[PDB]
């Protein structure tokens, strides 16, 4: 059938030389392929509200005690563009991850496999214009003998 | 490559204002921007067997003291639609998130982009449609006048 | 628009029967619907460079205290073929989880409905080539009539 895993997509943040969340971390988020903290290289987040909307929030995210992230004390969804650099920090202002382009781990890999489709219709298509190239000659021709 | 990242696939359930497991919590799946905890939103859920087969359950899912679904003791594979709500609740009956479409918190979105490139093939498609007729029209013209 | 979620996509790994870290537990990594543990079974594993570079690594992977998978002290991003099993044992040898084909758990599921679209514009190209085919056979007629 077309049923999916149930699972849980809200992000939760733990800290990298222990099991305990990132509480009152910062998560900064840039360009792909560059430092997030500094602010040169950073670009616009924003809260996608229930109804739809966006509110554009600055950084840095904040981490709860539950390792999520919060905005004036309730959980929002955040977003930005697909690629995108992430440095998340503790409360101590320790690095406790950096990741250059969250787009390059996804484990799904539907996308590349479509490519590969998309190119072989094209290939299809290059070679039906090539006999209607051909028809349209022959057609000429007729015309020319005809005429 | 097409290599791709190691992950961990099974969903853990944790909570919102502490880092703790959503011990012996439920999670009720409903509809689209529903609320799932009213039965008449649930649609089905379904263990998805280790040789392929599907066996239907009621709800609410039960999550267990490591804060992963269960099912007569053993952890499971729960599946339903993609497009589907989701209601998390601890022991104590407090609600610890909502999420009104899962669909909507990917964060890879190769999808898109296979639309537009569907899209486009389709357009070409059209003009080799109208080159065809064209043709068609041609030939026709021939035939009438040596006829 | 085209934003999508942040998220945490380094993933952790967590015990079955309690809400801790597999703190010194160990990762086994095979083709689809095999035992991992057994050498035989164990595809090439690779730690993915900050450059891009691969370099292939033994098996088990190794989780660290916080749950994550560490190479030489220092957390890494490994990779493999989408399609793979994965076992996963704590440091008493008891086993975590086992994972017959990590792909089978995709949340997102934009591979199947654009095969679907692949499979109709298929359907447009035998269309077009059987209009093509009649066209030919018209200027054939054609030709000899003339000819």
């Amino acid at each position: 059938t077309a049923n999916v895993v149930v699972s849980n997509p809200r992000p939760i943040f733990t800290e990298s030389r222990s099991f305990k969340a990132v509480a009152n971390g910062k998560i900064y988020i840039g360009q792909i392929d560059t430092d997030p903290v500094n602010p040169a290289n950073q670009i616009p987040v924003y809260i996608e509200n229930e109804d739809g909307s966006h509110v554009q929030i600055t950084q840095p995210l904040i981490i709860n005690a539950a390792g999520k992230i919060v905005y004036n004390g309730q959980l929002v969804k955040i977003v930005t563009v697909q690629g995108h650099s992430m440095a998340i920090y503790d409360a101590n202002g320790s690095q406790v991850d950096y990741i250059a382009n969250v787009l390059k781990w996804d484990p799904d890999q539907y996308s590349i496999e479509a490519d590969k489709k998309f190119k072989q219709i094209e290939d299809k298509i290059e070679e039906i214009l090539s006999k209607i190239y051909h028809i349209e000659n022959e057609i000429a021709r007729i015309k020319k003998l005809i005429g």
